[PDB]
């Protein structure tokens, strides 16, 4: 689905907005932006001191937005397990990113500060189904089971809403795609190259997804306003 156009735009707010001095992709849009879920204090509403507490806000500030996507905010469980997915993906950048964490900590920040904000399980509708753990779990293994590859993974993931937003605000006139999304093939078969990928291996297949469902939406969507022959996303390393 289109989903990607809401997901890109929804992961730039919360970059921006992040506060984390180690970290900085840009200026925060608006202070106050995931304030509501920042984790409690002593007993106290949260006002976000450690990095950690913005992490966790900002973390459960994307599954609140992403679930929204859904009509009446009523997930199916493939719309959960995609949301969740982009969600610890972009979880597995920012810990990758910070020094002191990485995907190697993923398991445990979960649990010790998402799992811990008082919101997570108030705000975000699945929180305390056992189906969505299960989900949860699956791509928090899965990050480890690719963590060699997904920082430089979500570097094309970066390149693919690079994409969506010139769609988002060219609107019918994008005509710049066909050769954007050219120069996006060749970055990812670059990508597969570069890495040793085996498109095959089990673990790559469960986040390979996000890019050729991604990919294929884009297309469509810039083939609405123009028309032209786009080149298929890559199917293995060469």
């Amino acid at each position: 689905a289109d989903n990607l156009k809401y997901v890109c735009k929804d992961i730039k707010k919360i970059d921006d907005c992040l506060q984390i001095d180690t970290i900085y992709t840009g200026v925060c849009s608006d202070d106050t932006l995931y304030s509501d879920y920042c984790p409690m204090k002593n007993g106290k509403k949260g006002q976000c001191e450690t990095n950690n507490d913005k992490i966790s806000a900002g973390f459960i500030w994307l599954l609140v937005m992403f679930e929204h996507i859904c009509d009446d905010d009523e997930c199916s469980q493939n719309e959960k397990d995609q949301y969740a997915g982009y969600a610890i993906l972009w979880l597995s950048y920012i810990l990758n990113q910070m020094p002191n964490e990485g995907i190697h900590t993923l398991k445990n920040f979960y649990t010790n500060h998402i799992e811990t904000n008082t919101n997570y399980a108030s705000h975000v509708s699945s929180a305390s189904d056992s189906n969505y753990k299960g989900i949860v779990d699956k791509k928090i293994d899965l990050m480890n089971m690719n963590k060699a590859i997904i920082p430089k993974f979500y570097d094309i993931f970066k390149s693919l809403c690079n994409m969506y937003n010139e769609l988002d605000k060219n609107e019918a006139n994008y005509a710049n795609c066909l050769k954007d999304a050219q120069n996006f093939v060749d970055e990812y078969q670059k990508f597969l190259n570069d890495n040793n990928v085996d498109t095959d291996d089990s673990s790559y297949k469960q986040i390979l997804p996000i890019l050729s469902n991604g990919y294929d939406n884009l297309i469509k969507k810039c083939n609405n306003g123009q028309h032209s022959n786009f080149p298929p996303l890559p199917t293995t390393k060469t």
